[PDB]
């Protein structure tokens, strides 16, 4: 009875919201991780107390590399494999921190973590996902309102997030034929980095036009939903900003 | 107590979905209209049916004059006058036709008219609204296409980019009032009544999701999300409602 | 068998700077003004000296108003008149100050804002168009239309709109060999009446050497846009902003 | 005192038009190629025969691996063992085939040629190049005007190209303090594939408004020749268009 969707990366901050959304919503839900073992297990049990056998969790590393597809693969599988059916697929999972272009990680390794999570696991993702497919069918890919401003040094990121922009369009393009809906959530300021001080945190939360403050979790995911939703049937290839006016906002 | 909107053009196709749909979630409604004075009407009337003194007409030609300004300052007042408040505009009101660069309204009047509704009118109602001024916000209906424009409808275009500007200005300017503006850019919709019956079947079936236009509730469906609680923090965005049809190449 | 350019506010700055540009590179130049008789006549005794019978001024307000339409005729037949012929038109001139939302009358605003950046333009291309080799339309845009200035809505509104106008005339104007660009500057020639400290805060905020644009630079892009080097770019907007527009707030 | 360019891909199409013009303008050139042997040295000879020393080969893979970044550290390299100096860098090298979302090359394979050749090789061309200058340096990133309305299952390869719009903002940003303008150049069609029948070809030639033909490899360097010229000193982050107004048309 009940669609099926796989989150990436949400054990915790946004992607944890979201697999909360959707399962309040009244989606199983597959959810991904990385390091986070027992945050993820954790989130599983509130989700299975609120519903019997409506959660679990599978574990990946999203690094490019040659087993990358089938890692991917291996994720949608979980959800055929818990529920039955994948209906929805976020792409949350990100990894983030600045490459310099002037000079612990080799750059081979800052390649492959950055443009593996960023974009290529999306896309293998994307095809996994598909592939079962070959009803409400959607992915939601989260991108970056500020990859036409970035942030000095991150020259990866950015090139994986415009990456993620590309997929979002062309899978959008080559998927509709099946139904399936591509579309994207591009945060601005949100959830910021557990490692930046409060002092910086302050100076970005007050760059923000709408109310000086970063989105919430549940802003994000709030979008997130409402494109999953029957409200978005004829919306794809979109990108939602949700970045309260921050991207408007001149040097 | 009751939130109420103001939509322009709603006497028919997408403002009077964007209309019912505010009405059926509480809204109580300014119908603005020009010449469809019995859509209007009938329109009001049907609401009222449904909640008593919910929804107002409005006449007024959103046509570039000297007498723009008040006639957009009259629509807004007259939302005051009736709710004792304004929580949304909604500028959906439009004018679509051709206007070739290479030669019968003279070309005062295109401009008049396509710059008019399309941005002007748009920027008043804007100044109107934010001077009377806790979930406000404005919806500018936009235009997918914009970047792959149809030939000879450069005022047309000229107009809809010009609201692009107007919503992200009017974001940055009103973030500080609380006051959200985003937009909507359909693709393709209810194609115009003057549009023949093979040109209508060439548009759709471009259409890369479901070979079909949007409905009007479909296109109403995003300014719903964009009003609601589920986008306070959505401003300065514009979320195309296209069916992917921007995406698709010569 | 010299070609001939109209270019609109050529009077002075960046106008100034690529009426002198197309004059040097071989053209002869309508230097079109409204206030600035004095300076307009100066450039077209500079120009004449060089080369006889080659600069003539054009005078003309470009607020929309019901003769718009007329004026910009008539801008494009004083090209014709004096040289026979119209290879190029570079709309450049433009009203920019402040329209806050919330002694000029907001209609005054509308039709100075909108009408130079907009109309005007929309106006001069159908004229130009008309009329009809090297054929090119340069329009000067804005880098910085998406992270715009608080309090120039209208200001905006017209540089979106001319983008708009770019892309549109080049798909129309295409079949005739006509191409259609636009220079986006950033921040060049700073306003008349900035304070210096003012100047030197949008100075600082240019990665590229942290000045601003000379108007010989704004004015390199409008010569490469008409040149034989760009016979293949239409409805191409190029950016000369020292990488403004990539800075965050 | 006659500056130095590195143009990847340089043995055919366009990026020969481009070393060639170059050339023609006084810079001494690096053709980079990977297969085509016998056209690059066949250039390299041409341009020597012009002006003695200087032109030079240097062969190089822009598969993704572990290996890439010491094949572009080289490249870079070949340049100041030629020449002494590097000033300008093409990132002309592509490659553009499709990869279907649904189901003889992998999907690994797929995804090193393809975000490879179009990103991960000009983002460490990019540092490499940049290095060495911790005058007028600049770097052209040769993008594609059609990348936001895609061709039908080319995901992989507008992943890539919507990168390097990505790395050239990045790269500009962050390379602006060294004087090292970042830009790009973006054909819509030109030089058709060779595997294309005419009547595909001429298909996309009728798609063009202006003059109803495809952009000539000349056309294309003569973008690439402004905007390493003193005539584009202020700019850096621009992408300029040479598409005839193909991105212009509606479907
Ligand atoms: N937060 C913000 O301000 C903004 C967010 N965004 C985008 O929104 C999304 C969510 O953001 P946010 O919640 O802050 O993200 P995080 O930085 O918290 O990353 C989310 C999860 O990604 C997973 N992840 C990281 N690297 C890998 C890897 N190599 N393989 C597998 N999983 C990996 C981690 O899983 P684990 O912990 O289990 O290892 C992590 O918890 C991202 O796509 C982000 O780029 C965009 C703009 C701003
Ligand atoms: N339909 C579609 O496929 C698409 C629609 N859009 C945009 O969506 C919005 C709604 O579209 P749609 O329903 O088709 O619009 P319509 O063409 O039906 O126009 C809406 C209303 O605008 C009003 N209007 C026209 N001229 C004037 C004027 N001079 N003064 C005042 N009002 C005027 C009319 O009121 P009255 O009838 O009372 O005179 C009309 O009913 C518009 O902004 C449109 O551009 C964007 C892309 C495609
Ligand atoms: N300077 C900058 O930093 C930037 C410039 N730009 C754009 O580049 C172009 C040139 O900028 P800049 O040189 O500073 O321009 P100016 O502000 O100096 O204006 C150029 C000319 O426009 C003419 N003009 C103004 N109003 C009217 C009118 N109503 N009718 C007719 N002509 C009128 C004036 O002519 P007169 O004096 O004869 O009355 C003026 O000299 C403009 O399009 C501008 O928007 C874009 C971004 C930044
Ligand atoms: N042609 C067109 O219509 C369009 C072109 N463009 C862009 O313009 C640029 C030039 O186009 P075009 O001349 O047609 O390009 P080509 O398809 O002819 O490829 C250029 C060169 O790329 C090199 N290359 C391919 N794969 C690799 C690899 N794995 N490692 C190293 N080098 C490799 C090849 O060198 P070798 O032959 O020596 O093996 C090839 O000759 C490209 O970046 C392209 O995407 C953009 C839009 C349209
Ligand atoms: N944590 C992430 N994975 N992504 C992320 N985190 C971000 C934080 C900020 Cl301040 C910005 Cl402008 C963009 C960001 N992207
Ligand atoms: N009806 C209007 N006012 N606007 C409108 N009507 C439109 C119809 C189409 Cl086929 C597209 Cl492409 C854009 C349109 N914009
Ligand atoms: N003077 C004009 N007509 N236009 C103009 N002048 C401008 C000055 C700045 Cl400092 C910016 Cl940001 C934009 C500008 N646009
Ligand atoms: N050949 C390449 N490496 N790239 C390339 N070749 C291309 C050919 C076309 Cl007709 C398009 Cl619209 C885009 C292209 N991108």
């Amino acid at each position: 009875e009940a669609p099926a969707a796989v989150v990436t990366g949400a054990a915790k901050r946004i992607g944890r919201a979201i697999a909360v959304k959707l399962h309040q919503t009244g989606y199983r839900v597959v959810i991904h991780y990385h390091n986070s073992a027992e945050a993820a297990v954790s989130l599983a049990d509130e989700l299975n107390k609120e519903r019997s056998n409506t959660a679990v969790v599978c574990q990946a590393d999203l690094t490019n590399s040659n087993v990358l597809p089938a890692s991917c693969e291996e994720i949608i599988n979980s959800c055929f494999r818990a529920f039955g059916r994948c209906d929805v697929l976020v792409n949350n999972a990100s990894a983030f921190y600045p490459t310099p272009l002037v000079q612990g990680k080799t750059v081979e390794t800052q390649v492959a973590e950055l443009i593996g999570t960023n974009a290529i696991a999306p896309f293998l993702l994307t095809m996994s996902f598909a592939q079962r497919q070959k009803s409400n069918l959607s992915i939601v890919n989260l991108c970056d309102a500020m990859v036409d401003q970035p942030c000095m040094a991150f020259s990866l990121y950015n090139m994986g997030k415009h990456a993620l922009v590309g997929l979002t369009q062309s899978a959008a393009l080559e998927l509709a034929p099946y139904g399936i809906r591509v579309n994207g959530v591009a945060p601005g300021v949100s959830l910021l980095p557990v490692a930046m001080g409060e002092e910086e945190k302050d100076k970005w939360r007050r760059k923000v036009p709408l109310g000086r403050r970063e989105a919430s979790a549940e802003q994000i995911a709030d979008a997130v939903i409402f494109l999953v939703s029957g409200s978005a049937q004829y919306i794809t290839g979109s990108i939602i900003k949700v970045d309260g006016g921050l991207s408007l906002v001149h040097a």
